[PDB]
């Protein structure tokens, strides 16, 4: 199965996944200079107001809370995008130590650790349907540096001792999502896929600018989670993210000068 370490880690993945070396891939590196300003771009529209968490779920590679997508709920509009995006789930990808960790980089910039907020478009009926489709998801990426705590954070950090190993999960409701979002919705957004495989090009990035702040405490806990599940030798779950990949024939756009 693949992983992230030295004989099932991301330069192994194409093996099993060719597209790894498609023309869409991510993550990539954001030149800030070499970025388009696009006036043309929408503001982004962030409605999620009536977001629904239902469970909490260590799967192996990261955890990921997952929301009720039923409905229009939770839904990401605007920006460059066409249509709505329902949440289904959000995930983190973290690092070892606080200079590494985050699989987008800015001017070669390493965080500490990268927020995925996973939407689908609605016109496609299901997440299934979705991921086969160029503008099938909408991913929201946000840095999180080290510094001051993040008070919204911390009930997910409290409930990662429930799930330590793969597999394992647990209730999880009534989280609000809108405590993790930072002040300013500035973004860079391109055209790429899913950082993990099977690394589907069905995705429009759309990165914010500004970096939300977590404490060293909060982010020690991240790295006290598994890969293995209970009962196999114990592997931290740290540095679970995938290096940059070419731009290639893309254009990286900017909603600000
Ligand atoms: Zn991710």
């Amino acid at each position: 199965h693949w992983g992230y370490g030295k004989h099932n880690g991301p330069e192994h993945w194409h093996k099993d996944f060719p597209i790894a070396k498609g023309e869409r891939q991510s993550p990539v590196d954001i030149d800030t200079h070499t970025a388009k300003y696009d006036p043309s771009l929408k503001p982004l529209s962030v409605s999620y107001d009536q977001a629904t968490s239902l469970r909490i779920l260590n799967n192996g590679h990261a955890f990921n809370v997952e929301f009720d997508d039923s409905q229009d709920k939770a839904v990401l509009k605007g920006g460059p995008l066409d249509g709505t995006y329902r949440l289904i789930e959000f995930h983190f990808h973290w690092g070892s130590l606080d200079g590494q960790g985050s699989e987008h980089t800015v001017d070669k910039k390493k965080y500490a650790a990268e927020l995925h907020l996973v939407h689908w478009n609605t016109k496609y009926g299901d997440f299934g349907k979705a991921v086969q489709q160029p503008d099938g998801l909408a991913v929201l990426g946000i840095f999180l540096k080290v510094g001051s705590a993040k008070p919204g954070l911390q009930k997910v950090v409290d409930v990662l001792d429930s799930i330590k190993t793969k597999g394992k999960s647990a209730d999880f409701t009534n989280f609000d999502p809108r405590g993790l979002l930072p002040e300013s919705l500035d973004y860079w957004t391109y055209p790429g896929s899913l950082t993990t495989p099977p690394l589907l090009e069905c995705v429009t990035w759309i990165v914010l600018k500004e970096p939300i702040s977590v404490s060293s405490e909060q982010v020690l806990k991240f790295r006290k989670l598994n890969f293995n599940g209970e009962g196999e030798p114990e592997e931290l779950m740290v540095d679970n993210w995938r290096p940059a990949q070419p731009l290639k024939n893309r254009q990286i756009k900017a909603s600000f000068k």
